[PDB]
């Protein structure tokens, strides 16, 4: 952490992960396609 938002400032450098994540999670896992 930091102050408030240093977790979300990095949405980009750590979101997307969470996305990519997420993109697996949910596009790969969960629809099993």
């Amino acid at each position: 952490g930091f102050f408030a938002l240093i977790p979300k400032i990095i949405s980009s450098p750590l979101f997307k992960t969470l996305l990519s994540a997420v993109g697996s999670a949910l596009s790969s896992s969960g629809g099993q396609e």
